């Protein structure tokens, strides 16, 4: 809200709409992580830590008043700052459907790829561990399309042993991926057959990582801690040009890793 | 009920909860025989025979009273104990939501496979007589993708010789199954062509058995009998950890025989 | 609340509300600060963390996405056990007026020392910093009954170039006012002259500082944070023995250090 200043910025109404529209197309694309983690919050912006219910106990073994801090998760705020030209906006008030936002596009797929990097790698200085650091949690089979649906079937015995239901979904590198559908020489479609291996569950192509997983969605083992959402603000005039830039608070957490198996081909 | 001791244990309520959600979800997925037997009872704590429906036959041939004895099956009692920390329990009043249970798990899955082992290979000291000592009911194809598919047509035609209608269901090793999905190269999905040759059944993959089975489950022919349900009780503390303890009663009677074929591979 | 467990420590109600008045009327006169500072909460046993409001920044100087994290001061749990002999307790239930709770009365005074010594001294270890850890808020006028008076009057004009307004307290070393009362040789009550100089307020004495100071009671210049307020709970017996513990989780917070001025003498 009203610390973004958005008011403050010289752009019309009509003119924010077409930022903001933009802006979310392809945050809803390109948010990886958000297609199958739990989303907590917002919570707003003055949120600054996330409990972990423990205590870190700090006194000597032989006091009589012992002590200790809480832990807790503090939260990642972000800012990333971009250009854009005032006059090649104000067509858009001429009438003008397809202003140049290339710098705003630029600037949110940077985003996307940040928040998705704490996602699936953790970041050390904050204490988020991601979901690719649960070495674990890893199984092997070898890289040929069998493999990869025999895979699926023993990630759902596991799941079986630990108690973890369904749908499930398989999270796989893009590239990978269409290299399994070469291989399938014409053939009953290869998506068919995961899909069926996962029970009637979901894929999901992405870039974020080189192999694979499985996760279960059935809810509260991954959860991403949101403080305020990815949100655009005003910052400046720098003569034809605004300077806005991107903004949002959060933190992660793998509740229950049990609910995760890495694929290494 | 109160004969379980739980309101003795100091926890709080919503430990409780933690503890007996962990136990169902885990009991749910690794109790294999309930997956397609019928579930009588639950009868009581104090229920301790089920009737047979003969009598043993004790006098002379030539006395005027003749007697016996009435002939049942007596119930199991298990009990499994267990110790939790009482300290890392205590985290999920500081709001931990993924405190430590590893040795409740480790015990579930121990009386899981204790009644399972009832079920599928029965118990000699308690008469009880398991799935897999019904030998006469075994046929014998192959270890062949092939082979299973025929061995079902093959099961279905003698139950309809002994009137057994459907609907039908094949229990199945897991690594045999996924064993016979390598072998089918890349073709139509081998579950489904199970799925058609059982005329609409089902497929339950498990660990229990070596090999494979086939059951009607119109109902009345495989009866588990329940005293008491999978409970969890309180013993006793001991000093940072409480010991705990899961029990049931039951017995198993495969009633009618026909209902069932083994698939030997 | 349940989280500590007092309903399976072995007492009578009468009993519990033996223990814990005998601690509310301790705790009433032996916590100083929380004579004039602010008490914020309670929020809750979970609460973890009190937001700074402020951003540690944590990215290169050149990176399109920039980022840091959220400041927050972690909460202090701190726990003290002691142990009561049950037979002495159970004579309350004979009638007896005056059981021996010396054990209790010890720990509450240790507490209570624990406490006072984080709002005056501060805590490396938890970020809090103490009361008189304020150098730069220091005067020094000398160690006679008027140089008191003196300082006083002086203490009131610096906090009116300021901005402060009042009521305001003095705070002092008990041995020091004992000090200053046999000086002034039967004169007008020095408590009348020191209410006058102070624009009608009030005099705390004290053991827990070696000196004196001013400050403010306008409100929201010191705030003590509670997560739970101090209480009993119950841990274990130990044969004739029960032992309990005192608790609570808080933090400090010195906001506007220009409502508080130090005097040396
Ligand atoms: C996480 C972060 C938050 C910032 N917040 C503010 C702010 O609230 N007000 C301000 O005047 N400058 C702020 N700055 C400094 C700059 O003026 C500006 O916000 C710019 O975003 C600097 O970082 P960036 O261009 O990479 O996003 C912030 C900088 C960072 C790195
Ligand atoms: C089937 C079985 C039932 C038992 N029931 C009780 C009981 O009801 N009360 C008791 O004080 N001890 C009982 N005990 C003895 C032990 O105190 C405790 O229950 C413990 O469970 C012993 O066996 P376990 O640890 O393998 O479960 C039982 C032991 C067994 C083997
Ligand atoms: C800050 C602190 C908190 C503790 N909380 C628990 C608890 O919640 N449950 C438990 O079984 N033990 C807990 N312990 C360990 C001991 O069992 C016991 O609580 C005892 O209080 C140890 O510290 P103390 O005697 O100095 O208070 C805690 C210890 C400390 C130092």
């Amino acid at each position: 809200m009203e610390f973004l200043k958005r008011s403050f910025a010289p752009l019309t109404e009509k003119q924010w709409q077409e930022i903001d529209n933009r802006a979310r197309e392809i945050f809803k694309t390109q948010l990886y992580g958000r297609k199958f983690v739990d989303v907590e919050g917002p919570y707003g912006w003055e949120y600054a830590a996330h409990p972990l219910g423990e205590v870190e106990v700090l006194s000597d073994e032989n006091e009589v008043v012992k002590w200790g801090l809480r832990k807790s998760l503090p939260l990642i705020e972000l800012r990333a700052t971009f250009t854009l030209d005032l006059w090649e906006l104000d067509n858009l008030e001429r009438g003008k459907p397809n202003v140049d936002l290339s710098s705003l596009e630029e600037t949110v797929r940077k985003v996307a790829e940040f928040e998705d990097e704490v996602i699936f790698r953790g970041c050390e200085k904050s204490g988020v561990k991601g979901l690719l650091s649960f070495e674990e949690r890893k199984i092997e089979c070898g890289s040929t399309p069998k493999d990869l649906l025999e895979a699926i079937v023993r990630a759902l015995s596991i799941f079986s042993k630990d108690g973890i239901e369904g749908p499930y979904t398989l999270v796989i590198n893009t590239d990978r991926w269409i290299n399994f559908l070469k291989e399938e020489a014409g053939h009953y479609p290869l998506e068919k057959r995961v899909e069926e291996c996962l029970r009637g569950g979901k894929i999901i192509t992405t870039p974020r990582i080189e192999d694979a997983l499985v996760v279960s969605e059935r809810g509260g083992d991954f959860k991403l801690i949101l403080g305020q959402d990815l949100s655009i603000g005003y910052e400046d005039r720098e003569k034809d040009a605004v300077r806005l830039f991107i903004t949002e608070t959060f933190t992660f957490q793998v509740v229950n890793p049990e609910a995760l198996i890495l694929l290494k081909f």
